[PDB]
RNA sequence: UGGCCGGCAUGGUCCCAGCCUCCUCGCUGGCGCCGGCUGGGCAACACCAUUGCACUCCGGUGGUGAAUGGGAC
């Protein structure tokens, strides 16, 4: 069951050995050319590693960030974006 | 030694270089041998498991079962 547009793009896929501070760094490298960013948030928790959500504070540069990033090699790993499911507080805290 | 103990071996204090380690990374730490008990912590490192949709920090296990020489007194 795909996932509708969101301001959020999820991310997961993504190497586990990568500590949280430069993982945060690294994907704002890659992924500010989309747009602005609110937020990135991460963490490796058993739960959610190998897994972020990139905050975009317009829809229209997460679609872009998805369509473009898609399959992108990033520490050695095809990177697989989706749309997150749910909006995140940063965001619900507004629209 | 992270904390504690037993057997044995072993002249001494320094100085230079090298090497070692999860538990005060280095020169007012340590670098003979053998055996046993034992606590903390995943922070770093490694290994195992994990492909997982969050906005609450939070998987497990392992390491010392470690490291040599040189020189002046
Ligand atoms: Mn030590
Ligand atoms: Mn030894
Ligand atoms: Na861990």
């Amino acid at each position: 069951p795909e996932t509708r547009p969101n301001h959020t793009i999820y991310i997961n896929n993504l190497n586990e050995k990568i500590k949280k501070d430069e993982l945060k760094k690294s994907l704002h490298a890659i992924f500010s050319r989309f747009g602005q960013i609110l937020d990135i948030l991460v963490s490796r928790s058993l739960k959610m590693r190998g897994q972020a959500f990139v905050i975009f504070k317009e829809v229209s540069s997460a679609t872009n960030a998805l369509r473009s990033m898609q399959g992108f090699p990033f520490y050695d790993k095809p990177m697989r974006i989706q749309y997150a499911k749910t909006d995140s507080d940063i965001i619900a805290k507004m629209k």
